[PDB]
């Protein structure tokens, strides 16, 4: 099941993103 | 989780999606967690 890994750290992306105005 | 944030983050309009700086690669992390997610 390396999906599931594969969309822990590829939506934490968009995260991180969010937190750019700071 | 935290993705009920991404939640909102698909949902923004692309007409209202172009006021931020970071669209352009952080925008295909919605079209890719959409292929991920329907891999069911």
């Amino acid at each position: 099941l390396h999906l599931e890994q594969q969309l822990y750290s590829v939506m934490e992306d968009i995260c991180k993103l969010v937190d750019a105005i700071p």
